């Protein structure tokens, strides 16, 4: 957890349950988000699915995924064949591709999700990521 940070994005995770999950990372580190994953023996009704978004602080604060940001990943395979669906975020300064994001050191970024079956629409799981300043990373 000094290059790759594992984040299990589901409501049974106490860190998300508490509603203030936050992590510090260094440029070039990776954030690996693991979508909810279940055994076939699971009741659907109890299968979590989410869309994950990156928003600004106000959107993060208000669980607003409609006003501004980007849809980043879709946790839509609760029974994915080889382990949970996993999305990776690399905190890099430059990206040569258009499907990517570039980060700046000494800045915080925000992520929130909306339930896919769209339930109780109001509260949300969320995550704050602070990219430490260059140097404050040894
Ligand atoms: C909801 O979030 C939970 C909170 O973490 C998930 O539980 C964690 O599952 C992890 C993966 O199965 C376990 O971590 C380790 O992951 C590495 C990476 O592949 C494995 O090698 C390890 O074997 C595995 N176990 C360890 C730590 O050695 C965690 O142990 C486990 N943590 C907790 C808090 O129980 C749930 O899976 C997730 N639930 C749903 C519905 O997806």
């Amino acid at each position: 957890v000094a290059d790759r940070y594992a984040v299990y994005w589901n409501s049974s995770n106490p860190r998300f349950q508490r509603g203030d999950y936050h992590i510090d990372v260094c440029i070039n580190d990776y954030l690996d988000v693991f979508c909810p994953h279940y055994e076939d023996s699971v009741p659907e009704d109890k299968t979590e699915r989410y869309v994950l978004y990156m928003v600004n602080f106000d959107g993060y604060s208000a669980c607003d995924h409609t006003s501004k940001g980007f849809k980043r990943w879709e946790c839509n395979r609760p029974h994915s064949p080889n382990g949970p669906l996993k999305f990776s975020e690399k905190f890099q300064l430059f990206t040569p591709f258009s499907l990517g994001f570039e980060f700046r050191p000494g800045r915080e970024y925000f992520y929130i999700s909306s339930a896919i079956p769209d339930n109780g629409r109001r509260s949300c799981l969320k995550l704050k990521v602070f990219v430490r300043p260059t140097n404050s990373c040894m």
